[PDB]
C-alpha cells in the first residue's frame, strides 16, 4: 500500500496519499464545542465543520507552537483525517507524520503512542517540516524558512548534511499575527473578541495584509494617502476599513518587538543561521534561501526579505530567495516525495520494532 | 395513549391531541360571573359559555401576559378544556403544556403542582412557545417572533441550540392594542367601557385593522380620502365607520410609544435579538424570521417587517419573513410534532420522578 | 295543601289555586258604601256585590298605582276574596301574593304583616308581575311589557337574570285611560261625573276603543267619514255615538301628553328598557317582547307597538311582540306555575321565619 | 383685552374674565321648552330663567358626560353666556373654553368652529379641565380627581408633564347619583318623574347627601337609629324624610355596580391612574391627590378617599387628599391663571390660523 | 492655575481640581429627555438632574463601554461638569482627561478637538485609567485591576514600565451585571425594563449584592436557607424580596459564560495578564494586585480574588489582593496627584503645539 503523508501543521491538517502531488485533506485543525446547551446532537465539531458551524462554538486549537497540548482533541481530528476525510483504513498503511525542530521529545513520543496503539498502523516516520520543505524545491543544498501557523524555523542543509547547531526556532508566527492585528485593528474602533472572531481576522490578514518594502515609507503615504486603504465585508455584511493595518501586521515578522517578542526578525534569524554556518558553505547557502509555509505569502515578503539580508550580507554574495508558488504546500509536497523514494523505505519505524526498542527508537534522526 | 398539547395561551386555549395537525378545543380562556342576581342557577362560565352569555357578564382573563394571575379560573379553564371540550380523563393521557420564556419560576412549578396533584396526569411538560413554533415551519434555524394576546418575543435558535441571551421578550401583544383601539375609537366618538365591550373592539381589530406599509402615508390618505374608511356592524346591528384608525391600532406594534410604551418595537426587538447573536449565526438569522401567533395575522405585517429589517440590516443581507398561512396555531402544531417523535418520549416529567425532586426537576430546560 | 295565588292587582282581584290555569275569582277589588241612608243592612260591599249595587254606592279602589292606599278596605277584600270567593281557610294555604317593582318597601311590608297576623297565613311570598309573566309565556328571555289597571312596567329579563337597573315603570295604565276616556267623551256632550259612571265609561273603553295604526290618518278619516263611528247602549237604554275617541283614547298610552304626562310613552319606554341593557342581550330582549295586562288588549296594540319600536331600533333588528290570547291573565298563570315548582318550595317565607327576623325578611329578591 | 374664560360644564355654565378670582355668571346650563300652549310668549329659557320657570317647562341639558348632544341648544347657552350674563360682545375678547379629555374630536372641532363663524370670537383656546384644577392648586405635580356633573377624571401630572396613557374617564358622575337617588327615594314612597322633578332631587342631593365613612356600619346605624335621619321641605311645603339614603347614593362612587356600571370606584380608577405611571414617580402622585369639581365636595368624601387609597397603597406610602374649600370652582380658577399668564398668549389658536389650517390645528395638545 | 482633573468615566462623571483628595462633583453621566409633552421648558436633563426627574425621561449613556458613542451628548455632559458643577471658566485650567486602554484612536482625537476647539482650554492631557489607579496606591510596581461601569482591564506595570503586550481588556463591567441582574430579578416575577428602571436595579446591586465565597456552596445554602433572602423597598414602597441573586450577579465577573460572554474571568484574565509577563517580575506582580473601581466593592470580591489566583499561582507565591477604601475614586485621586507633579508639567499638550501638529500629537504615551 502507498503511504499515507500528513502534515499535521498548527493551523491546518494537510494529508494525502504518497505520489500524489497535492493533499486530499486541507481542513482547519480545530477543535469546537457548543456554548449554549440544546433545545431542538453532536457535542463536538472538527475542521471544515468547526468552521461552518463556527458562531455557536468555541473553537480551540490543539496544537499551539507545534506542541500537542490537548491530545483527546488531537486525537479526534487525527480519527477525523482518516476516517472521515481520507476515508481510509490507517492500520493498512505506513504514515509520514511531522514536526518542528527542538520540540519536546515526550511529544513526538506521545504521537508515535497513538500511532502504534490507538491508531494501529503498521510503520510510521516523523520527518522535520524544514527538511521535506527542501526535497520539494529539489534542492540538496540551501537554508529553509519554514514559518506555518506556530512556529517560524531556519534549518539550514548542505549537500544534504544538517547543520544542527545552525537549526534557528522563532515562537512568531501567524497566529501571532493574529493576535497582533486583532490588537491594531481595536485602534480603529474594531473589536474581535471571540475565537470565533479570530476565524474572521485570520482571513482579513489573509486577503488585506501585505508586506512593505520600506515600513517608514509606507507608513508615510499611509499617513498622506489613502490609496493604501481598503474595504472587506463581514459575515454580516458590514464593511469595515483598515489601512496602514495592512502592513503593520506583516512587519512583526521584521520587528517582533512590536508584540513585545524580544527576538531577532526572520531576517536577522536568517543571516544568523547563515553565520553559525563554517565560512565555507555559507556562499552557497546564501543563494539558496527556501521560503516555505502560509506566513510566507505575504505579497512583498521574498522582495523585503531578499534586500534586508542583502543589507546584512557581505556585498559581494548574490542573495537569492527561492520562493516558489504553493510554497504553502511544500513540506507536505517535500513528505510525499520522501514517502515514496525507494531509498527511505529502510526508515520506517515498524510496529514490531517499537514493540521491541519502546520509545526510545523514535529519535534516531531528531533535532 | 397518545399525549394531549394544551397551547393554554393568554387569549386562547387551544388544545388537543398528538399527532392531529389541528386543534380540537380552541375557546376563549375567559370566566365570567354574573353582574346581576337571578330572579328566573350557574355561578360562573367558561370560554365560548361566557362569550354567548357575555352581556350579563364580568369576563375575567386568568392569564395575563403569560402569567396565570388567578389560579381557581385557571383551574376551571383546565378542567372545562379536559372534561367538557375534549372529553377525555387526564389521568391517562401525558400532556405538553406551554409556557412563555422569562415568567416566573413558581408559574410553571405552581402550574405542575396543579397538574400531578388536581388532574392526576401521569406525565407532564411544559415547553417554549418559540421553541414549538419553530418545529412547526420544520426549519432547524431561525429567529422566532412569536405574538401572542400576552407577550411578543423572539427566540434566536440556530441549527437547534437556543441563545438564552438573546431572548427578547415585550409585554406588548393583542391585549394591548385592544386597550389602545378602544382610546383612539374613543376619537370617533365611540366609548367602550366594559370587559364585555372589549369582546366587540377585539372583533373589530380582528376584522377592520391591518399594518400600513409607510404609516405617515396612509396618515396623510385617510386625511385626503375616506378611500380607507370602512364599517362595522355592532350586535345590536347599529353601525360604526373607523377610518385611520384601522392601521393606527397595529402601528403600536412598530412604534410602543402610542401606548406610552418605553420600548423598542417589534422590528428593533427582533433586530437587536439577531445583533446579541455571533457574527457566524447572524446571516442565517436574518433569511429564517418566522412568525407566529394571531397578532401576526395582521393583512401587510409581513411586507413591512421585511421593510424595516431591510432598513436596519446592512445592505446585503437577505431578509425573508416566513409567515405561514394557519401560523395562529404554528405553536400549538409544534408542540404536536414534539409530543409525537420518539427522540422526544425520554423528556416527560413523571409523576414519580416529581413525587421524589420536587419542583425543583422542571426547570431542567427553561429561560 | 295547594298554594293560593293571589295576583291582587289593582283593578280586578284575581286569584285561584296554584296549578289551576284559570283563576278561580275575578272580581273588580272595589269597596263601595251607601250614599243615601236606609229607610227599608249591610255598611259596605265587596267585588261584583258592588257592581250590581253600584248605583246607590260610591266606589273606592283601595289600590291605586300598585300601592295599598286603603288598608281596611285592603283587609275587607282579601278576607272576601279567601272566606267568599274562593271559600277557603286561609291558615291551611300558602298564598304567593304579587307586587309591582318599585312599590315603596312598606307596602310589601304591611302586606306581609297583615297575612302572618290578620289571616294566620302558613308560609307567604310576594312575586313581581312581570317576572311572573314571563314564566307564563315559557320564555326565559324577554322584555315584559306588563300594563294593568295601576302600573305600566318594562323588566328585561335575560336568561332568568334580572337586569334592575334597566326596570322602567309608568304610572299610566287602564285607570289613566278611563279618566281620559271621560274628558274626551265630554266633547260630544256627554258627562260623566260619579264613580258608578266611571264603570260605565270603563266597559264602553274596554268594547269600543282600539289603537290606531297611523294616528293622523285615523284622525284624518274620522274628520272625513263616520265609518269608525260607533254606538253603545247605556245601563238606562240610552245609546251613544262615539267616533275618534275610539282611538284617541288608547293612544294616550303613546302620547302621554295628552293626560299632561311628562313621559316616554310605551314604545319609547320598552326602547329605552332595551338600551340601558348591555349590547350583547339587545339582540335577543328586541325579539321576546312579552306583552301582558289588560291594558295590552286593545285590537291593534301590538300591530303598532311593532311598528314603533321597528322605527327606534337600528333596521337590521328582527322586533317581535309575543301578545298571547290570554295575557290578560298571564301574571296570574305566571304565579300558578311557580307556585307548583319543585324548585321554588325553599323560598316560601314561613310564619315561624317571619316572627324571628321580622320585616326585613321580605325584600330578599326584590326590586 | 381680557380674556373670558368659559368652563362651559355639563352642569353649571361658569363664565366670567380672567384674571377675576370667581366666575361672574354661574348657571344652570338648561334649555327650557313650555310643555303646554300659551292662552295667556318666549318659546324657550335659559338657565336661571329655566329654573324660575321650571314647573311649565321640560328641561334639556344640551351636554351629557361632557359631550354636546344638541348644538342648536347649546348655541342658545352660549348666546345667553356672552349676551346676557357677561354682558360682552365676543368679538372683541379671546375665549378659553374648556373640555374632558378623551372626548370625540368632532366635539372640540364643532365647538372651535361655532366659535369663530358665530359669535366670531378672535383667538380661541380649549382646555382639559383636569390640567386646569392643577394650575388652580399651584401644584406642579399631582393626580387630579376631577368630577362634575357628566364626567370623572383622572389626570396625573408630574413636573408639568403629563401622562396621556394613565389619564382615565368614568361616565359617572353627579348626574348619575341623582338619576339614582330617584331610584332609592323611590323606596320610600317618594316618586320623582319629571326632568323638572330631577332638579327637586338634585337639591336634595346637594344638601342632605354625605358620603359613609364606613358604609356598612352607617348601613346598621340607620337599620338601627332614626338620629342618621333629616327632613327636606318641597317647594311645596310638604316634608319628606330620608335615611340611609343620605349616604347610600354618594356610594355609588365607590360602588358603581349600584347603577348597574361595571367599573372600579373613584378610589380603584384614581389608584389604578397611579399604577400606570412609572414607579419614580408614583410616591410624589400619592401625596399629591387634587380633589376637583362638585361631585367631590360631599362631607367626609375626602376622608373616605384617603382612608381607601390607603388600604390599596403600599403601608409606606404617605396619601394626602388635597380638597380644598372652593374646589367646585378649581377649573375655572385654574383656566382663569393660565389665560393670564404670558407663556400662554403664544397658544391661541388665532382667526387667521383657523381660516388657514382648519379644523386639523385644533388638537395640537388633546387627550 | 491648578489644574482640573476629570475621570469622565461611562458610568459616573467624576471632576474636581488638582490637589484635593475627593473629586467635587459626582454625578450619573446621564442625559435624559421628555418621553410625554408639556402641557403646562427644559428639553434635556444631565446627572443628577436626570435622576430626580427620571420617571418622565429617557435616560442615555453617552459612554458604553469606554467609548464615546454620542458626541452631543458628551458636550452636554461635559459642559454641565465645567459651567454648573465646578463653577470653572475651562479656558482658564488645564484638564487632564482619561481614557480605557485600547480604545479607538479616533475617540481620543475627537475628545482633544472638543477640548481645544469648544470649551478652549489652554493644555490637556489623557491619560490611561490604571495607570493612574497605581499612583493613587502609592505603588510602583502592580498589575491594576480596573473595573468600571463599562470595561474591566489588567495593565501590568513593574518599576514604572508599562507592559503593553500584557494589557487585557474586558468588555464585562457594572452595567452587564445591571443589565444581568434585570434578567435573575424577573425570575422571582419582578419586571424591569425602562431605562428609569435599570437605575433602580442598579441601586438594587448596589446594596443587596456581594460575592460568594465558594459559589456552589451559596448555591445549596440559598436552596436550603432564608438566611440569605433580604428585601428592599422601591421608590413606591413596595417591597421586593431577592436570595440566591444577591450573589449569582456579581458571580457573573468570575464565570461570563452567565451572560454568553465566552471570555475568562477577572481571575482568569488577571493572572494571564501576569503570565505574559517575563517569569522575573511576576512574583512581583503576584504581591501587588491592587484593585479599583465600582465594580470591586462587592463584599467579599477581594476575599474570594485572592483564593482564586491562588488556586492558579504555583503555590509557593504570596498572592496579595490590595484593595482600600475608597478605591472607587482612586483613578481620580491618581489624576490628582499626577496633575500636580512637577515632572508632569512637561507632559501637557497645549493649544499651540494641537494647532501646530493635528491630532497626531495626541497618542505620544498611549495604548
Ligand atoms: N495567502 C496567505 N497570506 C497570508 N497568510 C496566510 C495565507 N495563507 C495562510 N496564511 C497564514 O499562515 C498560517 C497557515 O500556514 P500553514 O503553512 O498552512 O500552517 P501549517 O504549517 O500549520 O499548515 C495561518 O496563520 C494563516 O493565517
Ligand atoms: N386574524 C387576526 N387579525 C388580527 N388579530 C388577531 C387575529 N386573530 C387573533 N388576533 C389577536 O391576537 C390575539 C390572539 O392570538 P393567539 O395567538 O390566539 O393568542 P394565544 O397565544 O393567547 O392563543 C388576540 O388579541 C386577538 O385579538
Ligand atoms: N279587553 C279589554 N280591552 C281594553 N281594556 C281592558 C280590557 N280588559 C281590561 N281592560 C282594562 O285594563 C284594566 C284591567 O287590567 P288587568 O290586567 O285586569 O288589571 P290588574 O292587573 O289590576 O288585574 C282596566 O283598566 C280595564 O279597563
Ligand atoms: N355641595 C354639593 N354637594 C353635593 N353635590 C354637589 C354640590 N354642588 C354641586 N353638586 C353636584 O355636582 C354637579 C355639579 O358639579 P360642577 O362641578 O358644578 O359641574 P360642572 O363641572 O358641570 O360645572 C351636580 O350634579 C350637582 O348636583
Ligand atoms: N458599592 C458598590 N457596590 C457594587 N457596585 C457598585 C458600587 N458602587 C458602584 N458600583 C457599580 O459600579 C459602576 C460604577 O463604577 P465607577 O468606578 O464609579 O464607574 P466609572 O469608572 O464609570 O466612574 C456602576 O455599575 C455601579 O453600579
Ligand atoms: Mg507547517
Ligand atoms: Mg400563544
Ligand atoms: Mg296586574
Ligand atoms: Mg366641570
Ligand atoms: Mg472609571
Amino acid at each position: 500500500t502507498t503511504a499515507l503523508v500528513c502534515d499535521n501543521g498548527s493551523g491546518l491538517v494537510k494529508a494525502g496519499f504518497a505520489g500524489d502531488d497535492a493533499p486530499r485533506a486541507v481542513f482547519p485543525s480545530i477543535v469546537g464545542r457548543p456554548r449554549h446547551q440544546g433545545v431542538m446532537q453532536k457535542d463536538s465539531y472538527v475542521g471544515d465543520e468547526a468552521q461552518s458551524k463556527r458562531g455557536i462554538l468555541t473553537l480551540k486549537y490543539p496544537i499551539e507552537h507545534g506542541i500537542i497540548t490537548n491530545w483527546d482533541d488531537m486525537e479526534k481530528i487525527w480519527h477525523h483525517t482518516f476516517y472521515n476525510e481520507l476515508r481510509v483504513a490507517p492500520e493498512e498503511h505506513p504514515t509520514l507524520l511531522t514536526e518542528a525542530p527542538l520540540n519536546p521529545k515526550a511529544n513526538r513520543e506521545k504521537m508515535t503512542q497513538i500511532m502504534f496503539e490507538t491508531f494501529n498502523v503498521p510503520a510510521m516516520y516523523v520527518a522535520i517540516q524544514a527538511v521535506l520543505s527542501l526535497y520539494a524545491s529539489g534542492r540538496t543544498t540551501g537554508i529553509v524558512l519554514d514559518s506555518g501557523d506556530g512556529v517560524t524555523h531556519n534549518v539550514p542543509i548542505y549537500e544534504g548534511y544538517a547543520l544542527p547547531h545552525a537549526i534557528m526556532r522563532l515562537d512568531l508566527a501567524g497566529r501571532d499575527l493574529t493576535d497582533y492585528l486583532m490588537k491594531i485593528l481595536t485602534e480603529r474602533g474594531y473589536s474581535f473578541v471571540t475565537t470565533a472572531e479570530r476565524e474572521i481576522v485570520r482571513d482579513i490578514k489573509e486577503k488585506l495584509c501585505y508586506v512593505a518594502l520600506d515600513f517608514e515609507n509606507e507608513m508615510a503615504t499611509a499617513a498622506s494617502s489613502s490609496s493604501l486603504e481598503k474595504s472587506y465585508e463581514l459575515p454580516d455584511g458590514q464593511v469595515i476599513t483598515i489601512g496602514n493595518e495592512r502592513f503593520r501586521c506583516p512587519e512583526t515578522l521584521f520587528q517582533p518587538s512590536f508584540i513585545g517578542m524580544e527576538s531577532a526578525g526572520i531576517h536577522e534569524t536568517t543571516y544568523n543561521s547563515i553565520m553559525k554556518c563554517d565560512i565555507d558553505i555559507r556562499k552557497d547557502l546564501y543563494a539558496n534561501n527556501v521560503m516555505s509555509g502560509g506566513t510566507t505569502m505575504y505579497p512583498g515578503i521574498a522582495d523585503r526579505m531578499q534586500k534586508e539580508i542583502t543589507a546584512l550580507a557581505p556585498s559581494t554574495m548574490k542573495i537569492k530567495i527561492i520562493a516558489p508558488p504553493e510554497r504553502k504546500y511544500s513540506v507536505w509536497i517535500g513528505g510525499s516525495i520522501l514517502a515514496s523514494l525507494s531509498t527511505f523505505q529502510q526508515m520506517w519505524i515498524t510496529k514490531q520494532e517499537y514493540d521491541e526498542a519502546g520509545p526510545s527508537i523514535v529519535h534516531r534522526k531528531c533535532f
